[PDB]
């Protein structure tokens, strides 16, 4: 996160770290055995880490659970990043409490102007790499489709939305991929891509979760 602040230990209880010997993406806990992330974060050998704050130290509250299966959306296109969503089933259910909790799926899409919280252990510099130890947060508004599309002409599909600041300085970045964009207590986005990080007129692009609520439910129900 660039231009973000320290969230505070466990203040974001649905945030998970996807790890394979190092943190590479984020994800959101939606129920004791399922997490939602970005299809582009897929790999084998993923251990899901819950109750994390500082990713390099064990401080208590952490639950490390291996992933049983990752389900990349059947229509994910790695060249356009359209349908950039994946579901991971955990080997065992997580113990939920106030430090580890799931987040709710939306009943409706959100509108431009809605303020959302984005979190992650991704890069904090726009020019260079600086990865934090603790979880960073950023409050960002969903942008209008005309501003999104004027920013990335021909690259936005209807399963994407832009959120951020066109002046630059505050944005999500690499390492945050796969994680949550929560608005009014509902998971509305998944960190997906953008051009550089916190650059002027290049806001972040997120996977529009409201368009997959039925797919997520049908898939969890059949697995
Ligand atoms: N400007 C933004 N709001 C933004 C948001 C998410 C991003 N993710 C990335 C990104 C860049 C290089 C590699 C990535 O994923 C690989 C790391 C782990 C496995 C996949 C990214 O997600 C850039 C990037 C930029
Ligand atoms: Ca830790």
């Amino acid at each position: 996160i660039v231009g973000g602040y320290t969230c505070g230990a466990n203040t974001v209880p649905y945030q998970v770290s996807l790890n394979s010997g190092y943190h590479f993406c984020g994800g959101s806990l939606i129920n004791s055995q399922w997490v939602v992330s970005a299809a582009h974060c897929y790999k084998s050998g993923i251990q899901v880490r819950l109750g994390e704050d500082n990713i390099n130290v064990v401080e208590g509250n952490e639950q490390f659970i291996s992933a049983s299966k990752s389900i990349v959306h059947p229509s994910y296109n790695s060249n356009t990043l359209n349908n950039d969503i994946m579901l991971i089933k955990l080997k065992s259910a997580a113990s939920l409490n106030s430090r580890v909790a799931s987040i709710s799926l939306p009943t409706s899409c959100a509108s431009a102007g809605t303020q959302c919280l984005i979190s992650g252990w991704g890069n904090t510099k726009s020019s260079g790499t600086s990865y934090p130890d603790v979880l960073k947060c950023l409050k960002a508004p969903i942008l209008s489709d005309s501003s999104c599309k004027s920013a990335y002409p021909g690259q936005i599909t209807s399963n994407m939305f832009c959120a951020g600041y066109l002046e630059g300085g505050k944005d999500s970045c690499q390492g945050d991929s796969g994680g949550p964009v929560v608005c009014s207590g509902k998971l509305q986005g998944i960190v997906s891509w953008g051009s550089g990080c916190a650059q002027k007129n290049k806001p972040g692009v997120y996977t529009k979760v409201c368009n997959y609520v039925s797919w997520i439910k049908q898939t969890i129900a059949s697995n």
